[PDB]
């Protein structure tokens, strides 16, 4: 039994352009749920007062993205005329796998470096999705479509992974089952690494129809997590992805770590009284099992990212289920919160959004609030119980060894179609340098700088990790067609340059830019002596003179920058994407 | 290392009411693909030749069932009004899980013994979200997950339930994941399977725009006219558990999933292209953990896709895997189930598996149809593989150079590029037990008229002898412990296989209370349940009833509903299971209003 390290993350959630700004909304508790946009359907096309007609609901609104209908087709070697015929589900994931790629800090050449096996060394893809909405395609109009397995299968095809690719389905906890199966696929050693994730979108009113006939939603149309007005919940859209691999190799091939999936668990509810009822006895049977193989006490755990459904039946049952698990051997106080309060009920991205929240709570060392918990349903009799609802933003402290310990936190998600799953996460404890950067065309060049600027503006890193930032952009970013690099030793000389690109195209001797000229590729690669000259270029370390050749395309084996050890990775902004609409 | 034993099977495929008659069609090569029925869509409105038209399509007969549309709602405690909001995908599986239950001779009594059962089905939700459209539901046919999740809810399993998706090999991925979930020991047992149905013309529209199908509209597996393929419907299910326990709790074995493998095909030149290099990377890995030589293998149930690109690539991929060891003539047999039935888009590994297991039981090698002439790119005279033209006896390879068991591979490869290969071996009955003279054939059902059939289907089996006198105690034992004690009832006394039929014909025949018939109901006799169960002495009387073994006197009390612990004294070794006909289902229609 081996731990799994999570090295790369990304995702797109209501009122969140990137993870940076998602955390903002969680930390400043901000209701991200908003009115139905004009671009989707005729808002004013039919809606109903509470529980009356056949054809409509009291569908107030829900969590949505500005992003949804856009893609950069030609980036992935896909033609625009085939982009017309594609699923928002599939792009959003592809795009957000590729951001996870680079937030982890690994190239598409990832696959050749691991094994002399054969083409593109195995990588798993596990995503858990729903009904696509564009099958509702003019069904009166011939669609010039249908598969939930094309999501993972394109992602593997495009990037060239030789590892399992599939689309799971468990009603709510699909994302988290993927987590489970990914982790399962790693311990036994069938695959090296995995892209686990979940995707959810709200595109036809059939989603909003079906959800209202079976009364799962509230009149208010908000997520009240453990609140007093505990009536039903709203459907937030969402998409997310994470990159997983064993701790065993995460140390050697220094990789940047977000957290450790130390325990995984999943089961079904046996026969409940109704179809869509959850069984509290069944819920601890997961969580006991999550903590069994994790080998960590219930008294270690300091936070539970609950599947806060918010229904009158659902939330009390969860709390009672959580109680039974923790009451077997101890009676520290654990914090309970929900991401599902801030964003909506990711239908299939429930676990991944929660996971994302959990991991964002780890990096900034803080406990974010569960919104709409001002007053608590009288059936929350917190009855000598370890749990407590997390009202507000406070600093996260580590429990002590004295009571006779690392940060430890659980993650729940439970299907209406009874499938229950729980995951348990723990936190892991001069020279001039070459800032090289690349893209596919002209105009995406000083956005890619602009986004690196706006990070260094806010000051997310200090001077100490300059070699780390450089190293990433060299080996763990793709050497694309258009190029740019710069020379630094610095704190301040980073921004002195970046602002000059935003300011204009002006040329001080600090800029090197190029593409192109093919005399040299065949000259440079198939020869032993010119590689000794690149070896001999590092010996001296005169910087500017080589970077002229990089921007003109010199491919080079970067691993020769090395002190006797190569410094570990870092979270840098992923490639910003094009804004071309595709629909109908 | 844990082998997985496969103990129960079932499925429903084109022109196949049950597995018995599915084998018939495979053995007598039959072409099970037929013209589009009148009940579905009017197709004098969508038929063209290859055209530049708005999308009207050419690819228009395929493999279909007789009443995909029916269900027995109340059997499973589900109301008819919520069976009007229904997915054919979900019923067909439930129904076929429940047949797999009883063919593997266990029942819903699973969890009263132990103190978790896995469900893995791989589907393709297509159709009623469209039918639902200009004036269906979310957990009621708006989800593929509902398929597995109801099966677990209804029967009351506490083990993983899910709907996977890999374009073609979904069923076979389920096989893989089920088997994976058993070795590590997160779950006791699994229901692996696949379900596929063809209900809207959108399926038939999308398959024709992207030209996957043929003009002729048949499955030429490795044939000359290698053009494109057809979509056969299908549904299937199998029950899996470790060999470790399969001996101890004596269960009926069909075969052994000794090896499992799966991967993706990397970057190919096109999207829907398969990579031959990628194909042996599965099969090598299937044979790696199986620990069996390529030279042991005597049959490959191929993914015979039949396309001009697909079949040669497979053959070349298969070659590379086996060519690590030596090449020889007529070394391995290749065939397809796909030829006989259509492309079961999801159930394309489960149908193959089913064929493979049917080939094992009857010891024969069924034909690959439409292989009269072979695509010139099958240049096989330096390879081990050979296309299986006709029905011949399956022989075991030999072991004296210095019995090797029957060993056979099973392939399925996605057009969305997921590839998977499973390796199956037959179990040998290993050697080198008293019920008394009379035995209790008990049988049960939920209402009056189904008891007229439950017997009739057991009759028609014994008519065509299934087997002989020797396993009478086995047949009895099954119907006692591994069949549900339903509301309406019937039993009989026998000491031979001949007085079995002399009774069964009398039920189907004119009126007779001649031989000892015993019939009754649980519904009539109240206040014996509470009298019988909560007491130590009357259990000693049932104990003392076995001591003597006078038969007829107890069976009066069974039909009146006496629940009883049928570990009767079985000498403290109870004889193993047997394949008996599962509960025949009601014929009520459910679609549209």
């Amino acid at each position: 039994r081996e731990d799994i390290a999570i090295i790369g993350i990304s995702g797109r959630y209501p009122q969140a352009e990137n993870l940076q700004e998602f955390w903002k909304n969680l930390s400043e508790g901000t209701d991200c749920i908003t009115e139905i946009p004009n671009d989707r359907w005729d808002h004013s096309l039919y809606y109903d007062a509470d529980k009356d007609k056949e054809g409509k609901t009291y569908g107030k609104w829900g969590g949505f993205l500005k992003d949804v209908d856009k893609f950069d087709p030609q980036f992935f070697s896909i033609s625009p005329r085939d982009a017309k015929l594609m699923d928002p589900q599939e792009r959003l994931f592809l795009q957000c796998v590729y951001e996870t790629m680079e937030d982890a800090g690994y190239t598409r050449k990832k696959l050749t470096e691991k094994s002399g096996d054969l083409l593109g060394a195995n990588v798993g893809v596990y995503v858990g999705v729903m009904y696509e909405e564009y099958q509702l395609y003019g069904a009166e109009e011939q669609a010039r479509t249908g598969n939930p397995s094309s999501i993972a299968n394109r992602a593997s095809y495009v990037f060239g992974f030789n590892g399992p690719s599939m689309a799971l389905d468990t009603m709510c906890s699909s994302s988290l089952t993927a987590i489970h199966l990914a982790c399962q696929s790693l311990r036994n050693g069938e695959c090296e690494a995995a892209f686990a994730g979940g995707v959810n979108v709200s595109v036809h009113p059939n989603k909003y129809l079906m959800l209202g006939q079976n009364r799962f939603l509230s009149s208010k149309g908000r997520c009240e997590s453990f609140g007093e007005g505990g009536d039903g919940y709203v459907p937030g859209e969402g998409v997310g992805a994470v990159l997983l691999k064993p701790l065993s190799k995460a140390k050697a091939d220094g990789d940047h770590i977000y957290g450790l999936i130390k325990g995984t668990a999943v089961n079904h509810d046996g026969k409940t009284n109704g179809y869509s009822v959850p069984n509290p006895n069944a819920q601890a049977a997961v969580i006991k099992q999550a903590l069994k193989d994790a080998g960590t006490d219930p008294r270690a755990v300091s936070y539970i990212e609950a599947h806060g459904t918010g229904t009158s039946l659902g939330d009390p049952i969860e709390i009672t289920g959580l109680t039974k698990a923790f009451s077997e051997q101890t009676q520290q106080f654990c914090a309970i919160g929900s991401a599902k309060s801030n964003i909506g009920h990711c239908e299939s991205a429930a676990g991944i959004a929660g996971l994302t929240k959990v991991l964002l709570q780890m990096k900034h060392k803080q406990l974010a609030p569960s919104l709409h918990s001002r007053t608590l349903n009288p059936n929350i009799d917190f009855l000598a119980t370890p749990f407590k609802v997390q009202q507000t933003l406070e600093e996260w402290k580590r429990p002590v060894i004295n009571e006779n310990l690392p940060r430890t936190a659980g993650l729940s998600s439970f299907g209406a179609g009874g499938v229950n799953a729980h995951i348990v996460i723990e936190e892991y404890s001069p020279h001039p340098s070459m800032i090289v950067l690349s893209a596919k065309n002209e105009q995406r060049l000083q956005k890619r700088a602009k986004r690196l600027l706006d990070a260094l503006r806010s000051g997310r890193y200090r001077e100490a990790d300059l070699s780390r930032i450089a190293y990433t952009l060299q080996v763990g970013r793709e050497p694309m067609e258009e190029r740019l690099g710069m020379i630094v030793s610095n704190l301040r000389e980073l921004e002195e340059k970046l602002d000059e690109f935003t300011g204009g195209k002006e040329s001080i001797d600090q800029l090197y830019r190029g593409q192109q000229n093919k005399d040299t590729m065949a000259l440079f690669t198939a020869d032993e002596d010119m590689e000794k000259t690149i070896e001999a270029w590092l010996e001296k370390g005169k910087a500017a003179k080589v970077l002229e050749l990089w921007v003109k395309g010199l491919p080079l084996n970067w691993d020769k920058l090395y002190q006797m050890g190569r410094p570990q990775k870092i979270s840098l902004p992923a490639y910003p994407f094009a804004k071309d609409r595709y629909w109908i």
